[PDB]
């Protein structure tokens, strides 16, 4: 499997025998979906980033308010066999051959996250056609470099060191329910293509048993999942 | 920001469950660059080009970890535990930023060199005969997403602190270790990479950094300098 996906909160702070250089144990996200996708060669970009860079979009539906969202881009994936309970697989990814899945294409991901204009599941597809909301991380956030399995995180402002101090937090400081768009691109000589897995993790405040995010590269299909999600 | 922390197998902490690993105390990151078409140092699986990295370990250790990452991109000013090869330095940024493979097959084989001035010649001889454990022969055929190949002692205690009470004969021996690395098609061993080599010493035992080089003669020069230095 993939490496564990960790929030920015520190669970333990054990100072290693003698050496003042210490070891902080991060708290893992309680709710993680790994989305396995595939960008076919010459596939048109979903959009443009930084003027001229080909960007591709994933859409995430977050149904309750959260403490944090973490996003990791790993590529390529190779074959993974039968997906597990935490895994989702794109059609393109299914149809892709083992060889196709095992070809590397890029390494450093520029990730942008933007909240879209959608108060309700049923606005998702039009929200996707619409401009993002025009503030803090739950409206806009960008990490221009993501290498070696690092994350892009959407955080509340002024987060405490102790995860447990989120018990106290005011609702109005938490990240809002809604539709978020992940844009990803790269730098030459890389190009965004082939297999990849976007791990998305949510952190809920202490005592709130989480719900999993819904994720899809297709806003109509996510919307159906989200429309169906709310009336089940 | 550099590389992820290189972790040993020893569990430092456990809780609510996910476990926190003890880092290696003595770590060196070897930034290298395999030139297009470069002749293999040897063959693996009847159809794979393998490349060799030589590690000298002067004293007994509790564990060694090897992580292979590729490509690296540009890295900025090398830090206090970074070795950077001339090939890597001569490579362009574009060259170091192109990926070429993602799944590494690693072997670690001990070579028959009891002292520094055997190193160069030992590299030319077969590995020590491989039960003999991890510190003679170890292989991990798949290393993806920054996973490690570890050379471990057999029947280790749960608690690292209990290593202070271990019999010496159980610890991993001093010597010359060859790291082989190759890959599966469609990838190929090409371009930039960083091999992170971590040592775990038993507690109370000050770490000594591993000496690492792709050229055994060069490694031998360094091992020799280090040894005669200690008188
Ligand atoms: O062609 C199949 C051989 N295969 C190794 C088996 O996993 C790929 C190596 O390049
Ligand atoms: O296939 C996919 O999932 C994509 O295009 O992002
Ligand atoms: O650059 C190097 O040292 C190599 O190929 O191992
Ligand atoms: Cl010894």
């Amino acid at each position: 499997g993939l490496p564990s996906l960790k929030s920015s909160f520190v669970l333990s702070e054990d100072t290693i025998p003698g050496t003042n250089e210490t070891v902080k144990t991060l708290l893992p996200y309680g709710s993680v979906i790994n989305y396995y996708g595939y960008v076919k060669p010459g596939q048109a970009p979903d959009g443009l980033v930084d003027g001229n860079k080909k960007a591709y979009y994933l859409y995430v539906w977050i149904p309750a308010v959260i403490a944090e969202m973490g996003v990791r881009m790993i590529s390529p994936t190779g074959e993974i066999g039968e997906p597990g309970d935490g895994d989702l697989v794109s059609d393109a990814f299914k149809a892709a051959t083992p060889e196709e899945k095992s070809m590397p294409h890029w390494f450093d991901t520029w990730i942008r996250v933007e909240r879209m204009s959608a108060i309700m599941p049923d606005q998702i597809a039009k929200a996707a056609k619409a401009k993002p909301v025009q503030d803090g991380d739950d409206t806009y956030k960008e990490e221009r470099h993501n290498k070696y399995n690092s994350l892009t995180r959407i955080k509340i402002p002024n987060p405490p060191k102790s995860f447990d101090d989120l018990k106290n937090i005011d609702t109005k400081k938490l990240l809002v329910r809604g539709l978020y768009r992940i844009s990803f691109t790269t730098y030459k000589p890389g190009e965004v293509k082939g297999s990849f897995v976007a791990s998305v993790g949510l952190l809920f405040p202490p005592g709130i048993p989480g719900v999993s995010p819904l994720i899809h590269s297709n806003p109509e299909e996510l919307q159906k999942q989200a429309i169906a999600a709310e009336e089940s």
